[PDB]
C-alpha cells in the first residue's frame, strides 16, 4: 500500500505560528486517511519565502516554515503514526550570501561554523556566466535563470551535498526525497545523490512541455512525453534505483480528458496513456500541486471535476499523491478518505493490473485487479458494462466505485 500527500501549498509560509506547528494538528487525520508518505517543503534558509532559492542549507532555523526543533517534532509525530516524511530537495541552483571582489554574489555559506558548503564561484557551472568565474565544469543539465547553477561534476560539491542529505535523515528524520527541477542536472548526477543516500524513494520533478495540436489541445499520442520520463528512470538505475518520476503525462492528458474527452484515457495497446501505463511502479500520479494549482495556477485541473481526478488516480496503478487543499479546503475530505480505504482494503498497489471496460467521450469505466470497478464521466448510466457480482460502494459527482 502506498499513497503520497503534498503537505503544503504556495501560501504555507505565511501561516500564523508556523506551518509545521499548524501541521501537528493534521497528522492524525492524514494518517487515518491511509496516507503513507508526506512531502514537506524545502527546509533550509532561502532568499525566496517559499524555499526554492536555497542559501545556507544547514540553517533550518532560518526557514519561514519553522525551525529544526519544530520540523523534528512534526516528523516525529508523522513517524509515530507510521507515516514517512519526504523532503523537497533543491540542488540545481543555490544563492550565495556574499559578494566577491567583482561585486557578484558567488561566495556561499553553509550555515555552520566550519567550511562545509562554504563554496565560491569555482562551484558554479562555468557556462552560467552571470555568476561563474569560468573555472568550473559545464552544467550537466538546464539552467535556472534566477540563481547560480551548481557544478555537480565537482568532487567537493558531490561530497558535501551527500553529507548534507545524510544529515537531513539522521538529524531531522527525513526518509525520502522529492528532486526539484531535476532536468537542471543529468540523471547520471541524480544517480550519485540517490545511490549515495539510500532514500526510501526519490521522486523527480521532470517537467517537460506537452506536444499540442493546431487547436491548442494536447495530442492524443503522448508517447514522446512519457518516453522522456521513462528515459530518466532508466538512466538513474531503473528497477535497481530508488528513483521515480511525477507522472506529468497523466496530469496533462487527464486535464483535457475530463472535458468530455474520456476517449483520451487509453492508448492503442489498451494501456493507460501516461507513465502509469508503461512503468507504474515508477509513476507518481497527481491531480494538482503547488505550481499547477494553488495560488500559482500554472495548469489547474478543471475545478468542477476535481473528484473525477481522484476517483481516477486513487483506484488506478501508479503511486497517487493527494494535494493538501483538495483534502482539507475543498469539502472533499470524506470522499477522498473513502477512496483510499477502497484502494487499501482491496490490496491495490502501484503494480495492480488494469483492464479498461469503456473509454468513450463521456464515460470511462475500468476494472482493477478484478476487485474494483471505477467510472468517471457525465454519462449517468453505465449499468450494462458493470460485471456481475459488483455493487456500488462510493460515489459522487460524475464518479462511482463498485466492489465484489
Ligand atoms: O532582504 C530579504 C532577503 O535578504 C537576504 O537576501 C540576499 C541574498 O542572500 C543574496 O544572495 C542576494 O540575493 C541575490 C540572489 O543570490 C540571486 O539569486 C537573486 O536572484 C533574483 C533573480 O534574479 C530574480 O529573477 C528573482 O527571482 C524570481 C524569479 O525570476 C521568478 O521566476 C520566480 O521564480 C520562482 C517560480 O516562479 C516558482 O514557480 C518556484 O519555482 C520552483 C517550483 O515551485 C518547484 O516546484 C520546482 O521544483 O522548482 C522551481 C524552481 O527551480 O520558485 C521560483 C524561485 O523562488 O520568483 C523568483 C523570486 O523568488 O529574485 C531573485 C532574488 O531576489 O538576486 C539577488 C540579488 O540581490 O541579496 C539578497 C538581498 O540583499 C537574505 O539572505 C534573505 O534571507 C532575505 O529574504
Ligand atoms: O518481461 C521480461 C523482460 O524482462 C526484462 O525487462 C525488464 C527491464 O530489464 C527493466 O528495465 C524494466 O523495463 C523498463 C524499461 O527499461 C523502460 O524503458 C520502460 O519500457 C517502456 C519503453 O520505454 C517504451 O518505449 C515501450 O514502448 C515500446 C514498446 O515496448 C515496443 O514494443 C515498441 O517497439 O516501441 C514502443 C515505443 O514506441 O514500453 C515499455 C514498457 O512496456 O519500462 C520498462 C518497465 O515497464 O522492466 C522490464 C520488465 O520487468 C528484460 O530486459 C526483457 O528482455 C524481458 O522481456
Ligand atoms: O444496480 C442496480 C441499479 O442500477 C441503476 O443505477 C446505477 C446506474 O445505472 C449506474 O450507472 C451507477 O450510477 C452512478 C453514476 O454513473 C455516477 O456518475 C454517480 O452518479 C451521481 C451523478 O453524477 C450525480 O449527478 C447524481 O445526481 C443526480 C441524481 O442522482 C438524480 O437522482 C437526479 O435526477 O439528478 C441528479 C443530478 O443529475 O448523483 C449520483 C450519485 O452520486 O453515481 C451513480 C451511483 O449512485 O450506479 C447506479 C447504482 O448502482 C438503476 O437506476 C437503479 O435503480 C438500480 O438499483
Ligand atoms: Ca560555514
Ligand atoms: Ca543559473
Ligand atoms: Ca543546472
Amino acid at each position: 500500500h502506498q499513497v503520497l500527500f503534498q503537505g503544503f501549498n504556495w501560501e504555507s509560509w505565511k501561516q500564523s505560528g508556523g506551518w509545521y506547528n499548524m501541521m501537528m494538528g493534521k497528522v492524525d487525520d492524514i494518517a487515518a486517511a491511509g496516507v503513507t508518505h508526506v512531502w514537506l517543503p524545502p527546509p533550509s534558509h532561502s532568499v525566496s519565502n517559499e524555499g526554492y532559492m536555497p542559501g545556507r542549507l544547514y540553517d533550518i532555523d532560518a526557514s519561514k516554515y519553522g525551525n529544526a526543533a519544530e520540523l523534528k517534532s512534526l516528523i516525529g509525530a508523522l513517524h509515530g503514526k507510521g507515516v514517512q516524511a519526504i523532503a523537497d530537495i533543491v540542488i540545481n541552483h543555490r544563492c550565495a550570501d556574499y559578494k566577491d571582489s567583482r561585486g557578484i554574489y558567488c561566495i556561499f555559506e553553509g550555515g555552520t561554523s566550519d567550511g562545509r558548503l562554504d563554496w565560491g564561484p569555482h562551484m558554479i557551472c562555468r557556462d552560467d556566466t552571470k555568476y561563474s568565474d569560468g573555472t568550473a565544469n559545464l552544467d550537466t543539465g538546464a539552467d535556472f535563470a534566477a540563481a547560480p547553477d551548481i557544478d555537480h561534476l565537482n568532487d567537493r560539491v558531490q561530497r558535501e551535498l551527500k553529507e548534507w542529505l545524510l544529515w537531513l535523515k539522521s538529524d531531522l528524520g527525513f526518509d525520502a526525497w522529492r528532486l526539484a527541477f531535476a532536468r537542471g542536472y543529468s540523471p547520471e548526477m541524480a544517480k550519485v545523490y540517490i545511490d549515495g543516500t539510500s532514500p526510501s524513494l526519490a521522486v523527480a520533478e521532470v517537467w517537460d512541455n506537452m506536444a499540442t495540436g493546431g487547436d491548442g489541445k494536447p495530442n492524443y499520442d503522448q508517447d514522446a512525453h512519457r518516453q522522456n520520463l521513462v528515459n530518466w528512470v532508466d538512466k538513474v538505475g531503473g528497477a535497481a534505483s530508488a528513483g521515480m518520476v511525477f507522472d506529468f503525462t497523466t496530469k496533462g492528458i487527464l486535464n483535457a480528458a475530463v472535458e468530455g474527452e474520456l476517449w483520451r484515457l487509453i492508448d492503442p495497446q489498451g494501456k493507460a496513456p501516461g507513465v502509469m501505463g508503461w512503468w507504474p511502479a515508477k509513476a507518481v500520479t497527481f491531480v494538482d500541486n503547488h505550481d499547477t494549482g494553488s495560488t500559482q495556477a500554472m495548469w489547474p485541473f478543471p475545478s468542477d471535476k476535481v473528484m473525477q481526478g481522484y476517483a481516477y488516480i486513487l483506484t488506478h496503478p501508479g503511486i497517487p499523491c493527494i494535494f493538501y487543499d483538495h483534502f482539507f479546503n475543498w469539502g472533499f475530505k470524506d470522499q477522498i478518505a473513502a477512496l483510499v480505504a477502497i484502494r487499501k482494503r482491496n490490496g491495490i498497489t502501484a503494480t495492480s493490473a488494469l483492464k479498461i471496460l469503456m473509454h468513450e467521450g463521456d464515460a470511462y469505466v475500468a476494472e482493477i485487479d478484478g476487485k474494483v470497478v471505477v467510472k468517471i464521466g457525465s454519462r449517468y448510466d453505465v449499468g450494462a458494462v458493470i460485471p456481475a457480482g459488483f455493487v456500488t460502494s462510493a460515489h459522487g459527482n460524475d464518479y462511482a466505485v463498485w466492489e465484489k
